[PDB]
């Protein structure tokens, strides 16, 4: 029955006069993913009217994660040594979050942003430890998988309101508050959203199916269960809000989780350790919770 939870979900939207947009930039960088060849200063020439975003791109490329000891403190900076695929994720980053920002609701803005930044990360970290070729693509996967929370909270926030204290008061998760109170949920809010949008499906079923793997109706399916797993792991390891069930034993959750082998079958070639995997994010993610919520202030 999706079709019946995205049609609520597109009447839930309906009723909103005006809707959450994304720039230009960010549908522009989302649709270039693939593309190997992209000249750099053409990408980098985008940025050029736009002070503000400049300077935000310089902060994130100077950071320890994207510059490590080298110190960006131009643009020129950035290019030359980000290059063309830390770049477009810096600008994605920095573009994204006036998406995160403009509005407030029943949630802090910067709960849900340090949140979708912390699954953008750890999605992309388990893109590169399992080989997966383009990562960026998990990344920009990642940070918005949870638009849909984003837009029910800045656009129906007096009923998202009810949402947060059936969350808080019976502590049933969001996505289950949700079904409970509007017969959907933001996977599908998030989907038909981003279907406004003209986002590739890659991403569109991300949003949908980021709260079970295992409802993905194809094979190859090695986004949507990283981002997944970064979403799953983000909550049980203090980095999120939308709640989980008790758990008796969170490494061994997070070890035998079912995108792993949804992973391995989506990539035949890939050789990795889930268990080291886990134990490597397991030993980083104060780190990685301090970088998240140093980087803007929501
Ligand atoms: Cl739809
Ligand atoms: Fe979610
Ligand atoms: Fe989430
Ligand atoms: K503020």
């Amino acid at each position: 029955d999706v079709e019946t939870r995205l049609t609520l979900a597109r009447e839930f939207m309906s009723g909103v006069d005006e809707l959450p947009t994304v720039p230009d930039i960010v549908l522009r960088i989302a649709g270039k993913l693939n593309d190997p060849d992209v000249a750099i200063d053409e990408v980098a020439d985008l940025l050029l009217q736009d002070q503000v975003l400049t300077a935000r791109v310089v902060h994130l490329a100077n950071s320890p994660l994207y510059s490590a000891a080298r110190p960006i403190s131009s643009i020129r900076d950035a290019v030359i040594y980000l290059g063309l695929d830390l770049l477009r994720e810096a600008i994605f980053t920095c573009a994204i979050v006036d998406l995160f920002k403009t509005g407030k609701g029943p949630l802090n803005r910067s709960t849900l942003w340090a949140h979708s930044l912390g699954v953008a990360r750890i999605a992309k970290l388990i893109a590169e430890r399992t080989g997966f070729l383009n990562p960026v693509n998990v990344y920009v996967a990642g940070l918005l998988h949870d638009v849909g929370e984003v837009f029910i909270n800045f656009f129906r926030g007096k009923e998202f309101s009810q949402v947060v204290t059936l969350v808080d008061e019976e502590k049933i998760t969001f996505g289950q508050a949700e079904e409970r109170l509007f017969g959907t949920s933001h996977c599908e809010v998030g989907f038909a959203l981003a279907k406004r949008w003209s986002l590739n499906e890659f991403i569109c079923d991300t949003i949908l199916y980021h709260h079970d793997i295992e409802a993905v109706p194809y094979k190859q399916a090695a986004i949507v269960a990283m981002v997944a797993f970064a979403d799953e792991y983000c909550t049980l390891r203090r980095l999120g809000f939308e709640g989980h069930k008790p758990v008796d034993s969170v490494r061994t959750l997070l070890e035998n989780h079912p995108s792993w082998g949804v992973i391995r079958r989506s990539l035949g070639g890939s050789d990795f350790d889930e268990k080291l995997i886990v134990a490597e994010l397991d030993s980083s993610i104060v780190e990685i919770r301090a970088a998240v919520d140093e980087l803007f202030l929501l």
